[PDB]
């Protein structure tokens, strides 16, 4: 039995805390306060091994605190969720990555892009470009939809095994 310190980072509006509340709970909450970050425990078996997963579901004021870099360092884990109907979250995920790279000390930290809504017809964010992108960070991509639950376990274990593969580095 493991656990694992997860942190779900990107722009507002892009569908964290509907993916985190989606992987606990099982339905799509349309109305989760956009201004609250706060963690969950889920606790599952993936591949055979218990685990015990803490989320954090980023949120609030952007701040730079030496308690928040602190904080932040302890992640062992970052999805880096964009939306694929607003290009401009998918701009902002050099940001993100570079502030977990920039924390953690590390060009080595286990991240998983994830493209969220992907049951919308509103497309402004090529899957290629998406992959091409996660292809020069080194790590998956994966597709969601937090309203149908598409792909959502598969990004939250993916990152998981990413981190078990980095232990073993
Ligand atoms: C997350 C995280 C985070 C990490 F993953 C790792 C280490 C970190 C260390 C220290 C701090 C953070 C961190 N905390 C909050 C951030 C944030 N807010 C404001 C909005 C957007 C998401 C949510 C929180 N509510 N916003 C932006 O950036 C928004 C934009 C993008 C370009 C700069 N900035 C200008 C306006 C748009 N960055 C953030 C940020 F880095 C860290
Ligand atoms: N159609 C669709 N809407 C979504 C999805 N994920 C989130 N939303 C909606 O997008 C809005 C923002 O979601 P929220 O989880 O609050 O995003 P956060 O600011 O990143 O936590 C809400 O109206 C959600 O219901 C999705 O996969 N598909
Ligand atoms: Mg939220």
């Amino acid at each position: 039995m493991t656990e694992y310190k997860l942190v779900v980072v990107g722009a507002d509006g892009v569908g964290k805390s509907a993916l985190t509340i989606q992987l606990i709970q099982n339905h799509f909450v349309d109305e989760y306060d956009p201004t609250i970050e706060d963690s969950y425990r889920k606790q599952v078996v993936i591949d055979g091994e218990t685990s015990l997963l803490d989320i954090l579901d980023t949120a609030g004021q952007e701040e730079y605190s030496a308690m928040r870099d602190q904080y932040m360092r302890t992640g062992e884990g970052f999805l880096l969720v964009f939306a694929i109907n607003n290009t401009k979250s998918f701009e902002d995920i050099h940001h993100y990555r570079e502030q977990i790279k920039r924390v953690k000390d590390s060009e080595d930290v286990p991240m998983v892009l994830v493209g969220n809504k992907s049951d919308l017809p509103s497309r402004t964010v090529d899957t290629k470009q998406a992959q091409d992108l996660a292809r020069s960070y080194g790590i998956p991509f994966i597709e969601t939809s937090a309203k149908t639950r598409q792909g959502v376990d598969d990004a939250f274990y993916t990152l998981v095994r990413e981190i078990r593969k980095h232990k073993e580095k």
